[PDB]
């Protein structure tokens, strides 16, 4: 399911069709509903706003769907022409612009190249660079309360844990090192060292 | 002036926008301090992989 | 359950997606720092390379490349903030001392 929004310029009034390119599965309801291609749902735009398009979400079993834009006629009807009509997977998210689900001019075989195009775009851009860029990311001190993305370092009983797990973590000791890469500090040489004592004499089962 | 559309050069800053707006792609093209762990001879490191 | 028409898609957050995911087209897009070692000035840096100056870290952000440019003038590199309070390990773990076989 995703509710999506956006504006479309130069139609006033005008009608949007929706039509599955495969078989979408919805297994929620109990005779799972088998949605079937080639039925076409029309939503409204009136005033250049989607009305309300609400959809079920086709990014979970890959399955594209066809969006075209038609102008309404006398009876409000979807005259067939097309005025734009391409093809798109709609996430599954609570909502998407109408924008990103546009066609691009990146094929398969063109893909490599356009990547390698789109770094120096990110690499010029300071919002975009400062956006992607690596780093620490700086947190302060650790906290149970709040999560912990990729990358943001924290400090932990004097030692500084980076977080390196790619999902968020929460209530998850810095100390676990499978999910924290605690850099370990820097020691200097040419520095007096002399710092022991802690004199506890185990007995060979530490 | 001349007509000029130039789409396929549009289309790269449109993707740029759409992985730097999402985080969890901005993720996985983020910088070159990747952390591991502890260093050990068994395993094998990619380029900026931190040890 | 499938598609014929499978290759008709392209819409630019699929292509967003399909380059993130790739491990191969990731690392194609990574800007980022560029490891290089410690400073010299006979050494070319380019841009987004990052090198080691005095105990701190520098990332050149000179769109073009820079020769004999110190790393703490700050109109060609920055340097990266590592924000360390509390320290722990400074002098202890330095001890070590060379003596002691058996007794």
């Amino acid at each position: 399911m995703t509710n999506i929004v956006g504006r479309i310029g130069f139609l006033t009034t005008g009608k949007l069709g929706i039509k599955l390119r495969g078989v979408l599965i919805d297994e929620s309801t109990t005779p799972n509903t088998t949605y079937l291609p080639g039925i076409e749902s029309f939503f409204n735009i009136t005033a250049n706003v989607l009305t309300s398009v609400s959809y079920p979400e086709t990014e979970t079993q890959n399955v594209t769907a066809t969006f075209s834009i038609y102008s309404v006629d006398g009876s409000s009807n979807p005259v067939f022409p097309a005025l734009l009509s391409f093809d798109a997977i709609v996430p599954n998210v609570a909502s998407v612009e109408f924008d990103v689900l546009a066609p691009t001019g990146v094929v398969n075989n063109q893909l490599d190249t356009s990547a390698l195009r789109i770094a120096k775009i990110i690499a010029n851009d300071p919002a975009l660079a400062q956006k992607v860029a690596g780093a620490p990311y700086p947190r302060g001190a650790y906290s149970a309360t709040e999560t912990y993305l990729y990358g943001e370092m924290v400090s932990y009983f004097g030692k500084n844990y980076i977080s390196k797990s790619l999902s968020p973590i929460i209530n998850i000791l810095p100390t676990v090192t499978d999910s924290w890469y605690e850099l370990v500090i820097t020691l200097p040489e040419s520095v007096s060292v002399i710092a022991t004592g802690s004199d506890t004499a185990y007995g060979t089962g530490w």
